[PDB]
């Protein structure tokens, strides 16, 4: 009863983003540049109506239930295309209507891989849409940002080996690194943050993708006295992350060392280690250790 009227509900949505799609795709695709311009112009999104339905998908996204009837439908695959399409179509612009649609799909889609392995997996197997979502890091919308930064947190929580790799090639470390030094709010900084301490822990070249970012090293150690107006420890806790886990690069270079240097990393890790929080007290002892020039009590703590 009410569970058909779900999935019809969701299917008439879906259909009509898909149809959407199959036309841009088709003018992306086959469309030649030059060939009888006004008998094929490009597809627009205001004209189909098509951020509407993306806004009711969000919102149903929100429900159990209905995430249910998304996922039995491709649900996800469907609104990250539609998501992808657009991105490829228009790029970065500061219309209105283009970054309320690409917030609303990013939305549903943080809703739809919370917590859901096949999900985050088929999201990532998607290498044009994961290149489009890291390309939005570099819009003028700080709302826009955070819906990114939220999908790739989620994306890089408990990676797979493919999916860990598919977020690094596409470049989200060195691009969520460069959003964070420019983000005003607090809210989008501990998306971007939470996001870049998960990554940084995956391999090597993350950490030194991280460390090369120019001014990043010195930002992640102001991190460390962030005064969070919200009174939260989020920011330290993350960004003291991030730093433990690239801690181990810097110790063998005198450069990176110089930079925590000139900004007393030092002394404030030791000042970490009175802290009432674990996880701060736990990310300055190993920092501490990798910058500290058989085996250790990291481990353990």
């Amino acid at each position: 009863d009410k569970r058909g009227r779900r999935e019809i509900r969701v299917l008439h949505l879906l259909e009509q983003i898909r149809a959407y799609c199959e036309t841009c795709w088709e003018w992306q695709e086959a469309h030649e540049p030059g060939m009888d311009q006004d008998k094929n112009p490009m597809p627009a999104p205001v004209e189909h109506q098509i951020c509407p339905a993306v806004c009711v998908l969000m919102k149903l996204s929100f429900d159990e239930e209905h995430r249910h009837a998304m996922n039995e439908l491709g649900g996800l695959q469907a609104i990250a295309e539609l998501l992808q399409v657009d991105c490829e179509m228009y790029g970065l612009t500061n219309d209105h209507y283009s970054i309320t649609l690409r917030r609303y799909a990013g939305m549903a889609l943080t809703n739809l891989t919370f917590g859901d392995v096949a999900n985050k997996a088929t999201l990532c197997s998607m290498k044009g849409c994961m290149r489009a979502l890291v390309a939005q890091l570099k819009s003028e919308s700080e709302d826009l940002q955070q819906v990114i930064a939220s999908v790739l947190r989620n994306l890089s929580w408990r990676a797979d080996v493919n999916s860990k790799k598919t977020l690094r090639e596409v470049g989200s470390v060195k691009a969520l690194m460069e959003c964070a030094l420019e983000v005003k709010k607090e809210s989008t900084l501990k998306s971007v943050l939470s996001a870049l301490w998960n990554l940084s822990a995956h391999c090597t070249e993350n950490k030194a993708d991280i460390c090369a970012v120019d001014g990043a090293l010195a930002f992640l150690v102001g991190t460390l006295t962030y005064r969070s107006q919200t009174n939260t420890l989020a920011i330290i806790e993350s960004g003291g992350g991030i730093l433990r886990n690239v801690s181990s690069l810097i110790a063998t270079n005198e450069d990176h060392r110089q930079i925590l240097r000139e900004n007393n990393c030092l002394q404030t890790l030791l000042q970490h280690l009175k802290s009432h929080s674990l996880t701060i007290v736990s990310n300055a002892c190993g920092t501490l250790w990798n910058l500290s020039a058989d085996m250790g009590a990291v481990s353990m703590l």
